[PDB]
């Protein structure tokens, strides 16, 4: 049962609560380590703890690698987005994070540390602002400010350092020395004036993509990502992921999780409890599968409970009710299926001769109220109607699930095992396009016109 519930607080093998908030994760030998900070009763830095695991479901306690006592100024402070990267020259633990003075963010520098072991006593260095020596004045004091910050190891083994500098307005990606414990250059200054935080830097085949959030502090929003075949130039625009709110979260880290079926990047993100006034202890974690229809083109898709297999690198949606379903139309004989059983984003839908395909069976996952999520196998989309359309005729369509109303639907019983499907965004019914009869007929929305074109039975398979 690696199953994982969104909006709540994972509980480690104790049975209590994990607090590892804007923390990152590293994979190395056999365990997955899960780093995060947590403040204390006056909401300063108490202490950086580490979680350990092979299952990426069951967490072990394993203390704190970073203390308020590990060093003199991490006393009274603010730490938060600390991130631990492997260095294979060294053989040691390298760790960044962004450092405050505790009674405001006007020391915006960043910190380093380190440990010959992932879940040994990291030991403090230094807090500083990029840059210092350079003399280049950032806003009043010397060196590139640094908040909100993440770190990167590239496949040649270079690594690499990324805050929001200039009043969070840009991005800098610092390239590290050799040793990943300090830096040697600006290796570019990406999305200015944009204002982009949260950023998670991350490479899948010759190409890197930088996920960020917007600048609304507690209040989640919508968050974006770019992609580039090189880290100096040739980044893209900013184009949406998830929804308004990533899914009321806001982006931590993304690692590749490689098995034996192949590699599935994991999506971390805070619930922060700011949002509705709670502490910053008090924040949920929500956890999902980024997914990659094309090397340009990315989805993150919300699954209220997501199962994670990290021996075979698999990363998918969980069905509390597997019971597979076909939808047969009252009027043709049909069953609802997928054009070209096709597994695509944005497929259409139509219906088809009951043939026992995979494109024509789907589960049904209650969503709360009398509504329902009406999910095909073959593909794990959902089905939805397309641009969230409130008019007749708006086609039908299977896409990621988001959570989006126009893909709730409610059955309503009209007798002798039929329904009439309604969408939970319009009212409007499952209709099929012009009453056809033959293979390919569009399904669409329409207003419930009493027609048997818009009856369909559910049948068990
Ligand atoms: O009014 C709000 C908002 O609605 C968006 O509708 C989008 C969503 O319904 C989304 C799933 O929730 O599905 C989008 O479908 C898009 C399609 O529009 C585009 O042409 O192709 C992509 C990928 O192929 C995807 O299928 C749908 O657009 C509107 O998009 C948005 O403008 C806004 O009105």
């Amino acid at each position: 049962e690696g199953v994982i519930v969104n909006g709540t607080q994972f509980k480690d093998t104790s049975g209590n609560v994990i607090h590892a908030h804007g923390g990152g994760m590293l994979k190395h030998g056999d365990y997955y380590y899960w780093y995060g900070e947590y403040r204390d009763d006056s909401n300063l830095f108490l202490g950086v703890s580490c979680y350990r695991s092979k299952d990426l479901v069951n967490w072990e306690y394993r203390g704190e690698v970073l203390s308020r006592n590990s060093a003199p100024e991490l006393n009274h402070c603010n730490i938060e987005r600390p991130k631990v990267m492997y260095n294979a020259s060294t053989g040691e633990f390298v760790m960044w994070m962004h450092w405050e003075n505790g009674i405001n963010y006007g020391q915006a520098r960043a910190a380093v540390a380190y440990s010959k072991t992932p879940d040994g006593k990291f030991t403090y260095i230094r807090s500083f602002r990029p840059m210092q020596d350079t003399g280049v004045m950032d806003h009043g004091l010397p060196g590139y400010m640094s908040r909100d910050c993440n770190v990167f190891v590239d496949t040649d083994g270079k690594g690499y350092f990324i805050s929001a500098a200039n009043e969070n307005m840009d991005l800098h990606l610092y390239e590290l020395t050799p040793d990943y414990k300090n830096i040697a250059s600006l290796k570019a200054k990406l999305f200015v004036g944009q204002q982009r935080e949260a950023p998670c830097l991350i490479k899948r085949n010759g190409y890197y993509y930088l996920i960020t959030s917007g600048c609304t502090g507690w209040n989640p929003n919508q968050a974006k990502y770019a992609y580039s075949k090189d880290l100096a130039s040739g980044w893209s625009q900013l184009y949406n992921l998830g929804n308004s709110t990533t899914y009321r979260s806001q982006p931590t880290f993304i690692i590749p999780v490689q098995g034996s079926s192949g590699t599935s990047y994991l999506y971390m993100g805070d619930r922060w409890a700011g949002a509705w006034g709670g502490k910053v202890n008090d924040s949920q974690y929500v956890w999902l599968p980024l997914n990659f229809i094309s090397d340009t083109t990315l989805e993150l898709p919300y699954y209220d409970s997501v199962k994670i297999d990290a021996s075979s690198g698999i990363i998918s949606e969980y069905i509390p009710d597997t019971t597979r379903y076909k939808l047969v139309n009252k009027n043709s004989g049909k069953v609802l299926d997928v054009l070209d059983g096709s597994v695509d984003n944005a497929a259409q839908i139509v219906q088809w001769t009951d043939n026992g395909s995979l494109s024509q069976q789907w589960y049904l996952v209650d969503v709360g109220g009398g509504y329902k999520k009406i999910v095909n196998v073959k593909s794990g989309r959902a089905l939805d109607v397309k641009d969230e359309s409130k008019e007749d005729g708006g086609v039908l369509i299977q896409y990621t699930s988001n959570g989006g109303y126009n893909q709730h639907w409610k059955f309503t019983d009209i007798g002798d095992g039929y329904y009439k499907i309604s969408s939970r965004h319009c009212g409007k019914l499952i209709d099929v396009r012009k009453w056809s009869t033959e293979d390919g007929g569009i399904i669409q929305q329409w207003s419930d016109a009493g027609g048997t074109n818009q009856h369909w039975k559910l049948v068990l398979v």
